[PDB]
């Protein structure tokens, strides 16, 4: 008694795009005049990255980005997300401008619009000037100012062929990764410090938003948040959840997700987690009451969100928990990557519910997902990575659902276009939908390669 | 094929089913006491009616026999049998072991008795538990109490399970009963365990008693992930990843197969600080003077470690584990058939000669009883299956594997996860106490049936 509804398509325009970042592929790290970022510095120092590995290399794409763009149309990408290294063009941060920096980034765009990819550029994807981390970096306020310039520069420079702009990725593991557990650069190890990060970072974004709209400059500039749903292991056994367990596992995940969204989006830290942290020594009072008050003070509301997605947490109350949060980790049966995150496609559509249900109406682009599998090259040259295929094929079927649902989804971009340089665990994490084999630098096409240039084909 | 008159079995520890915890006398063990404090166990879940498999036994054995087990692990409760460790013997516990083996072997089952499965008197932690050398009497006198009355009937006895679990889980981590915290009190209980073993070995030798005497040991093989990768292995990297392996292993299977602790291991203990220098010169000395090669080994597998070399690890050894992408189960555990195949080959490879039991493999689900009253548990199913295969690979390969014991015939109470982890074959409704087989039970009903 139904008449047969059509399957939702992708809208047209979506941008169907693969995704990288400057440390993890271009190598060439000390050349025409680039300077030495804080990844250069962490990476050449013993017991920082498995292996010893470093992204003196890499990729190697600062040399081949050409091929990569001929491998890029012949997926037939319709956008293609990358950042722009900060010491290619101000190798001291600031001061006087190193030309062959925008040399190389002028070849790279003229490259991708001559074969008809859309840029989508980060303007910081974690690659600080060292010289600038050398007089605090992130907890120094004066680093807005050096990253405003720097981003406006570039704004300008390419705005006529870049209409998309991200700030910032991945404020979280900035700030966190970077200053608080140490284990990103710079190799910082204290709190208080990475939460003046988060600050120093809300503000940096909010100061390019504001110059674009106040300057009515015809591009979209948003934000890239990595995003945890996260689940209670109490729901999944069938237990009565506590009052108390309920509130501390929110607590914690606000910590993944509000600390950044509710700023970008509404234009106010997370008030319970700010109390939180004040409460248990965390955060100064004093830090907490300013911060807001900033944030407040300078939110614009963004043209668009990008989502990075790559699995959910499972999660329970436990005061024995060494946490910042009384909070431990569950394991639900599975089927889980190389990087032990677990393959939860359902958590990409629930994490894009949430967002149309809990904040102001905004386009979102998902920036990044994807998988780690131990890729092996066949003898006729081939790398099988089924397993990689139905990981795609499940999170974009997600996608599908949730633009059914009345998700402003406009785009998706897989991580990698290529296998990298993973940051602390160095090559042996393989994200690309293209194997590159680091003794040669061929890049070898996967079947996911094929598998996702037929789904664009098919929902384009 | 299977040999004729393999052990198809499954396995349950008597603190993880029996409930009674207070009842006919029995005293409090440390288990009770563990469950009885805060913030031990997930959901504050304790052991004091788990199964209530002391009240409902009949009908455990009935479901036994029609999923034709050629034999049942199961252990003996210590605090039914002497409430205060030593002393005064409880006849109603004695009653119960004797219906519960009286009704196995009615029903053509072969009883197979673990003596210590983790549930020591409280009585005798209160004058220092594993820690205390006069131990080693109280269970000898236990054990051979036991021994002596059911040796017409169980012909197969495992003196300890897991003694890795009882002393570094239960005196180092502090996770389990009785609660320790002290690496160097954990490697005494290692000692005393081993003297304990060989004692019972040899009185059953020595007074030609004829009954089986061996040791249930849970064995994680190791893997590099270097050698996943493709890379070149470091010497230190092997040096220190083979360390921290035999911390899991040899440290066991060496002084009951060998008659010596791994020195390597107990070098790099004393160097660390971690165990002192006359400490192990007497462990070696005392393993050499009262080693007993036993009748068999019980294996317990459930699944693999991937190890690399860390200098910024916070374990003792410098490792860092890895996460192989693949199946896992409710525990977190790498589905790894594979690992069992190796294991046993290398169990016959590195040691002498002797018959071979797995005394437990199996996996945790999150399962879920339908509205028609089953559970299609597929990915248990998927597990026994390929740990099945693997355990006939090892025998066409020469292994000498005489049985094999699933974990676990129903579920259980999995001690500091409380019941929030399921490894039965039949489920368990913890609120009416009905007994619901999942397909995993007829899947293995015809198992046996097609290779027996
Ligand atoms: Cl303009």
């Amino acid at each position: 008694s139904h008449m047969l509804e059509d399957p939702m398509s992708f809208p047209k325009g979506f941008l169907w795009g693969a995704a990288t970042a400057s440390y993890q592929i271009e190598g060439a790290w000390n050349e025409d005049g680039k300077g030495e970022s804080i990844w250069d510095r962490f990476t050449h120092q013993k017991r920082n990255i498995l292996y010893g590995h470093n992204g003196d290399v890499a990729c190697d794409h600062y040399h081949r980005f050409e091929e990569d763009v001929s491998l890029m149309k012949e997926l037939g990408l319709k956008a293609y997300r990358f950042s722009i290294a900060w010491t290619r063009i101000f190798p001291d941060g600031f001061g006087t401008v190193n030309q062959k920096g925008l040399e190389f980034y002028d070849r790279l765009i003229n490259k991708l619009v001559e074969n008809g990819i859309e840029p989508v550029v980060t303007l910081y994807h974690w690659d600080l000037p060292q010289k600038l981390q050398d007089i605090g970096g992130w907890a120094n306020p004066e680093i807005v100012n050096y990253y405003f310039d720097y981003a406006m520069l570039v704004i300008n420079r390419y705005k006529d062929k870049v209409k998309k702009w991200i700030t910032f990725n991945e404020p979280y593991c900035i700030a966190f990764l970077g200053y608080f557990h140490g284990i990103h650069a710079p190799g910082i190890k204290d709190f208080k410090v990475a939460m003046d990060v988060v600050h120093s970072l809300m503000l940096s974004h909010f100061k390019v938003v504001k110059a674009v709209k106040e300057n009515n400059i015809d591009v979209e500039v948003g934000i890239t948040l990595n995003l945890t749903p996260v689940y209670l292991q109490t729901e999944r056994l069938g237990y009565k959840v506590s009052e108390i367990e309920r509130e501390m596992v929110s607590l914690s995940s606000q910590l993944d997700n509000q600390l950044f969204l509710d700023p970008v989006l509404k234009g106010s830290y997370p008030q319970k987690l700010l109390d939180y942290l004040v409460q248990k020594d965390l955060l100064d009072s004093q830090k907490a009451l300013s911060m807001q008050q900033e944030v407040k003070e300078n939110f614009i509301f963004p043209d668009f969100l990008g989502i990075n997605y790559y699995t959910r947490a499972v999660r329970l109350y436990d005061e024995n928990s060494s946490w910042i949060f009384p909070i431990r980790w569950e394991h639900p049966a599975g089927e889980y990557t190389e990087m032990g995150w677990e393959v939860f496609p359902q958590g990409l559509f629930d994490l894009l519910i949430w967002i149309k249900e809990s904040y102001p109406q905004i386009p979102i682009y998902i920036t990044e997902n994807g998988a780690a599998y131990n890729d092996i090259v066949t003898e006729d040259g081939k790398v099988h990575d089924s397993k990689r295929i139905e990981y795609l094929k499940q999170h974009f079927e997600a996608a599908r659902k949730a633009i059914e649902n009345g998700v402003d989804l406009r785009g998706y971009f897989v991580w990698s276009l290529m296998d990298n340089f993973e940051w602390a665990m160095g090559y042996t994490k393989r994200f690309g939908i293209i194997y590159v084999d680091y003794e040669t630098q061929k890049r070898i096409k996967k079947d996911s390669f094929y598998f996702y240039q037929q789904y664009i084909k098919e929902n384009s």
